[PDB]
């Protein structure tokens, strides 16, 4: 097998719209936010404009090749994949994806996507301008699949920008499985705590 | 059946661009606003920013299937499914989608599409400094669809956000059936009645 | 017929790029403008921010199909029907369409299609906030067409918003036929003489 | 022949993708701004933006067709035509395309493109205010296609409600050759030179 | 062969989804800015404007044809290629691409993309408005292809606007192979230092 037939294989049976569940167990996705940047603080209308990257890996086994004698991996467009319908609870404007968008996927069927994100959030920034700073958390989750269909799990200024006017003092995450009034099931979400202040 | 062979024969007969009538009745669509934020109010000239849970339900019996050892329930792209043509009479932008279009589709065809949406609106922003606030009546219906075609029923800060610079007061909603110059028949609207102010 | 029979033929046979001519006569448009709002003017400038329903009708009877035993009217993606290549002549931004793009269409063949489209444009502000008010006046016709293959003719604050920081005094309109530099036949437009001033 | 079997033998047999040179001669296109209006300038950063009709005239004989007891023109959607791949060099935005997306094609193969375009420019924007007003020069030619591919040449409706008003507009055809590539690039230059009323 | 049978080879066999590795050695891609223009500084956010030409270079051979009595090159609707994943790291908005979409390809499979993009980066605006100016470094590579399948490489007012605000010093480029914590594979990179200042 070359690269040439592992996508076309893909592209011809990779059904994007079928949620790659086993067993009845759910798909176990993990999410991990690399914060960037920290564009612009709003501390009276308690909304930041935030760029990170949305790391995001789960397992779909319909992708999965026989990689003796064949590369490990290849690069694919996420439009020929089934991708978890993630959203942030809290965010207030649509993500803005700055990357190309391909996936990563290996022969055994693990996916990494991991776009970078530009997205506005409504969250606490109270604080900001002390030593304390502000604590921004934000909310992500499978807006339409319940926790048995999807689970999410967390897997710091390391990429973050040293020309940021903000600096990071700490992130914390946090799972949550939670029952809304709309439905009946649980929905799973990581809540990302950004623990920044000005400098 | 399993999923994958749900969301094939979902796409290969779904007829989305087929109002899904049963016996010469109108589809009766729900509606329900869940008010998640409140952006950028203008008390001049009368415009105000929202975020909101559109929670929208109908029924599709060309969707079903016998859920005999099968799932109960997918999540389907929108563009496989009719969906209604709702609009905010009031709107003074285009919805801006926030969430994955997916719809939840059960196996008897109840369908629930509940995206997260901001909108600007024209509506009465007068009082909104005040203690008794400002009511943004926000009216909401088929743009082509008449009262035979399709019926439109309403099915309060629970989910929204502790960190806008307003609170929600009260939501109250009332159903109308207007007859317009362009027309003859009648079309119906849900009128929702955000009473806010600011904090 | 049913419904999904009369779709899946016009989706079949619908000819969108096709002008639906009659034995060599125009294709006879109607255009009609109803003001719903003025959200942003500016008499320096001279520009005005509208939001309008664009109640635009004509003909194509390779639409139509026999009504006996069958339904009367369908509402049809613009994407499957040919549609007028109508313009804005003085329009500064391109028109942003707020409602779906539907059109209804009778089993005769007549089409309405009426968007709610917000637009800027260029026109006469001044006098805007004196009691005579100002008149702005919008140009409208097909952009490609001449008059032997579309003809455009007319057929006041009905639905204006009372939340509006303006009222309509008077709308009038106006049919023309003007032969421009760049070509040889006359083009007919329709202007729309909006009378409104600063409540 | 009718409108509809012309316009199914184009979308069937256009190739958009595919140059319509003749005999390995360019293309001859003819462009030509329509200024419409100027909407807001800015001394200070030398941004001007514009509204104008850009009118864009060049042959393509793959969609000729006999005439004869058939209709002369058809207007044709430009995604299924070959068009030439234009670009404002100093343009810091991209073309808002104002109006319907189609060309006039003749049966000859004559098409003309003239869409309505609101676009951001960098240029000398100095002198607005006065007397002689600025000069802003606006340079389109072939991103991709050299001199031997596509020529380009030059060949009322101003808005009186503008802030603005015309002085006079000029043209100027020029033949770049730029570091990137051997080959020499045409442009069209267009003068605007306007001042505020 | 002329233009069209060529364009309609090129349209159904490209596999713009496949990288066009040559005997599992990486794709050699070259990236040189050329700057147009600087928009909007501010010193205060770190945050800059920029417009330029993205001058992008490789090779496929899977696009390649004899052209003994065939034309040389043809211009190319970026949709039917493959092309390199290339992202500036530092950008906080994506590149507003200003031109047509077209690469030009050779016949024996060279190709040349060079859009003009607008572009805001989170860079070093410090010293704009002094005579030493500011630094501005912007971080282009693969988003999704390691060294060992697309390694990246460099190949100066030249074409900048006269009528910007601000002018161009110098520019320089560096070549990395960086290691992220997120895979085990190093992916490169070219850095391209923008040394400007503002008029007067
Ligand atoms: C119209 O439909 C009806 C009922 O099936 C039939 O009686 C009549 O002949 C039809 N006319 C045409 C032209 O098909
Ligand atoms: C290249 O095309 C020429 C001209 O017709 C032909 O003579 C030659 O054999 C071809 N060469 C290859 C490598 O196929
Ligand atoms: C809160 C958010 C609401 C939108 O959900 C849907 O559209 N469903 C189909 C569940 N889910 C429950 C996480
Ligand atoms: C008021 C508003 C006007 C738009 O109507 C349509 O476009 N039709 C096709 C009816 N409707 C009737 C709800
Ligand atoms: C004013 C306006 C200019 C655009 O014309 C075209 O695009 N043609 C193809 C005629 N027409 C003459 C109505
Ligand atoms: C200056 C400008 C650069 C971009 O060129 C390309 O994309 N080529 C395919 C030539 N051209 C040469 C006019
Ligand atoms: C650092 C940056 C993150 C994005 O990685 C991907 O999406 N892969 C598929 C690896 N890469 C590795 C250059």
């Amino acid at each position: 097998l070359d690269r040439a037939d592992i996508l076309y294989n893909i592209r011809q049976t990779s059904r994007p719209d079928v949620i790659p569940t086993q067993r009845d167990r759910p798909v176990a996705v993990s999410v991990s936010l690399k914060f960037i940047n920290i564009l612009e603080v709003n501390e009276i209308t308690n909304e930041v404009d935030v760029v990170f990257w949305q790391q995001t890996t789960w397992s779909d086994r319909t992708l999965a090749w026989n990689s003796s004698h064949s590369p490990d991996q290849v690069s694919v467009p996420i439009s020929s994949l089934w991708v978890p319908d993630l959203a942030a609870y809290n965010a207030i404007s649509k993500p803005e994806v700055l990357t190309p968008q391909l996936a990563r996927v290996v022969s055994d069927g693990e996916v990494l996507y991991m776009p970078s994100i530009r997205q506005r959030f409504s969250c606490d920034v109270s604080g900001v301008d002390t030593e304390s700073g502000a604590t921004c958390r934000i909310k992500i989750g499978s807006w339409t699949h319940h926790s048995r269909e999807i689970s999410v799990d967390p897997t710091d200024s390391e990429y973050f920008s040293q020309y940021s006017r903000f600096e990071i003092l700490d992130v914390t995450q946090k799972k949550n499985s939670v029952t809304y009034s709309c439905c009946p099931e649980a929905y799973e979400d990581v809540e990302v705590s950004l623990n920044f202040r000005k400098k």
